[PDB]
């Protein structure tokens, strides 16, 4: 888990990515 942010880039940045993703 944690791929959506860096994978979607502009589409991955969000509250979930903010907590589960390193980028954004």
């Amino acid at each position: 888990v944690x791929e959506r942010c860096c994978k979607n880039g502009k589409r991955g940045c969000g509250r979930w990515c903010r907590d589960h993703s390193r980028c954004c």
